[PDB]
């Protein structure tokens, strides 16, 4: 079996660089782990920046979500009993961030595969990587039993946090960044209408809450919530009385409350590896780096370091330049660590953290009135918030 | 012995509240532990806001100030090999610096209230507050040997971090904030020509350097050092081997050293309590708050303490409006903790932390990467460096 380019994982990244790099006429193959169902079923992002929005454009992939998908201008954040919004056109110079699930865009990416034709291999078993430094890599898995191989130029790893390909790069040649947080997000979907028109960030004493939506009709809420926690442990009552009880009350008493539809705990974590590549082998997405979900990055860099890597290939493949793709990590890792700094900021900002002193608490509010109340404070905010410029290479 | 304002202190602050007092008509004396000489051979400070050189100017004590100071428009941050300018001028609607040494300013004010004939008491040995509620406070105090009394109606605690003043509150009105750094600045005064026009703020891998300076013939230069190190161990020589150590070549290069005119070491440290007053008795300056001296708000703050003090007895004496006064603490805290939080950011970004792990030592460098490549960061550095407006009461 032979392609051009092998994408181990077909969540958000494997399925967006597969679709670029087809309709350019680079034939790639996608090996999946799970059914269509699995990866079809997890809730996960719903904040799209300018430039992902822009990527499933070019990717063709954009009908539905230029249909369905909320273009937001600004975001609130609430601290001390007020309500701060922040205008992010205004202070941006005009970018806005697009309101359209994780789920949503799966499912545009996985139909526009199908009837394109290309090859993508679920249940894909035991994906095993080999010959990354040689001119031929290869792929051997397990289809119902018995092992095959695929042949291929390159490999783009896109299998997540968990996936295979971080854990092929020898561990000497790569450097880990980290850093755990002691908390993490319960999340409830919901069928009910939002809150607000527009997010809100909530610092309450008690813990982080976020009022996030999915459309007119469908909500996504979430509370900071201890390691402790387990998920059966929250009643959807349980959840609501939380819920209002960390949220200004002019908010919490139009809130429409109703059964979840999910209901998940996802633990903060921040993760960089450097480089981002070994041989023929690249990584992207989550097989590279996590960022907490405060700054609503992680989906976003995904897209960037695809986008990045689809016009590395494409120089590569057209143009004989297959020297430049040397060049994916440094140009990626640039945009990764802002990011990635963004997310922390954010994230400590806007949450409650266990051992904090009296001096650190004055200073986290002190933040906020600052970083809030300041035209150029606010213009930090904003223009992270939207996303800063992808870097053009050459 | 009676006046109308009792002051603590012959610093900064309490000769600049003294003299503004003095012209505006209100009896004040000064109570100092120290000799005239003692306190003039205190090396600072020396980085005075637009604010601070206002109010010097209205208490009439600008002439040499105006001479001799060096009014800059801009501050140099190097780290990673690289010097980036941030143009303050520019970047905060076209306010400056003005340096000029704390032992100079506290040389002009204690000159300007020798001549106009107010009270001083050097060498006010064992001073104590009384009846602070009542409505007559008074201040004992001893003169070689015999216990005088001194009669007032309020009382101003400029006698800086170690003064009598904030002991004389019960602790239990008292809310404190406090951090201690793990670190001190090792500072030297020569009589060499400064190494640049203009601040060099240095992020090295060693610690903490910072080429400051007096006069065009007056430099003085800081090193980031450990609690443990005692100045003694400290030769000149070893001294200009680590500074040059720490700062980029091209800079080390020009640089013109020699034997130090003065050497001592700061730690660094955090602090706030609220409220800041007691009935009769407000604590301005050090007496009510210390800030790192990485952002140069210390003096800073002192004088804006002072500044809200004056006018708001100026209220209460020539206009009879003595209910006021109860929003001292409330007026003064709000710039307090924005100056605050401003000098811990700049710490943290700048210095070297001992037990650091890789990703903060990544999110430190990226800091550093976003706030000096954005015009909005910069903006943030800007304002709060050039120092944020004083809020006018009522
Ligand atoms: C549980 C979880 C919850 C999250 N929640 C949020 C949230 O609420 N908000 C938010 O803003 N962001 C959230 N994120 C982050 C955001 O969803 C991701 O950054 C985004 O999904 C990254 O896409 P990806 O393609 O890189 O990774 P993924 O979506 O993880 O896709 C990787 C895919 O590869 C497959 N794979 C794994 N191992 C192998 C293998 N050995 N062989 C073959 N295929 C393999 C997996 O089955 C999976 O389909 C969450 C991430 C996770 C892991
Ligand atoms: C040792 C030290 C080093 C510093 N170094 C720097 C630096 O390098 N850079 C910088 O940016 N800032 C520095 N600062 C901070 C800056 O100098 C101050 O914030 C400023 O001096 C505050 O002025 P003040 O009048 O409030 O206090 P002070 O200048 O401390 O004056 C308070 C005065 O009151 C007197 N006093 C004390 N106790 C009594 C008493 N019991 N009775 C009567 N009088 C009393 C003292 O003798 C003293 O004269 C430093 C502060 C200190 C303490
Ligand atoms: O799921 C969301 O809608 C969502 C929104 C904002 C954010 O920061 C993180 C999130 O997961
Ligand atoms: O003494 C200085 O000149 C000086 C300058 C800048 C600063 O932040 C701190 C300082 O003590
Ligand atoms: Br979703
Ligand atoms: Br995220
Ligand atoms: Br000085
Ligand atoms: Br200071």
């Amino acid at each position: 079996m032979k392609t051009q380019v092998a994408i181990i994982g077909a969540g958000p990244s494997g399925l967006l660089l597969g679709q670029l790099l087809h309709k350019a006429g680079i034939d790639n193959v996608i090996l999946e782990r799970q059914t269509p169902d699995y990866v079809l079923g997890r809730i996960r992002a719903g904040v799209l920046e300018q430039g992902m929005v822009d990527l499933l454009r070019e990717a063709g992939v954009d009908r539905r979500m230029a249909r369905d998908g909320l273009v937001h201008e600004g975001v609130e954040i609430a601290f001390a009993g007020q309500r701060r919004r922040i205008d992010l056109k205004r202070l941006s110079g005009g970018k806005t961030v697009t309101v359209y699930g994780q789920t949503e865009v799966t499912r545009d990416l996985m139909e526009a595969r199908e009837a394109c034709g290309a090859t993508t291999v679920y249940q894909a078993a035991e994906v095993r990587l080999h010959d990354l430094q040689g001119e031929r890599p290869y792929v051997t898995f397990e289809r119902d039993g018995e092992r095959l191989r695929l042949d291929c130029d390159y490999i783009a790893g896109c299998d997540g946090f968990h996936g295979i390909s971080r854990q092929s790069i020898p561990a000497e040649r790569l450097k880990v960044f980290e850093r755990v947080y002691p908390f993490g997000w319960l999340g409830l979907l919901a069928d009910t209408p939002p809150v607000s028109h527009e997010l809100i960030y909530a610092n309450h004493p008690r813990g982080f809450a976020l009022c996030s939506q999915r459309s007119a009709t469908r909500s996504r809420y979430y509370v900071q919530v201890p390691l402790s926690e387990k998920v059966e442990d929250w009643s959807d009552e349980r959840f609501w009385t939380e819920l209002k009880a960390r949220l200004p009350s002019e908010v919490a008493e139009k809130l429409v409350t109703g059964p979840s539809l999910e209901k998940s705990i996802a633990p903060l974590r921040s993760f960089v590896v450097e480089p981002m590549q070994h041989g023929r082998l690249f990584l992207a997405g989550d097989a590279a780096h996590i960022v907490p979900p405060t700054g609503a990055k992680g989906l976003n860099l995904a897209a960037s370091d695809v986008s990045t890597l689809y016009r590395l290939l494409l120089k590569a493949y057209r143009e004989g330049r297959g020297e430049l793709l040397e060049r994916y990590s440094a140009i990626c890792l640039r945009r990764i660590w802002k990011a990635e700094r963004f997310s922390w900021w954010m994230t400590s900002v806007l949450h409650r953290f266990p051992d904090t002193d009296a001096f650190s608490q004055r200073i986290q509010q002190t933040e906020l009135e600052y970083y809030l109340g300041s035209e150029a404070g606010l213009a930090t905010i904003a223009e992270n918030y939207v996303g800063l410029p992808y870097e053009e290479i050459e």
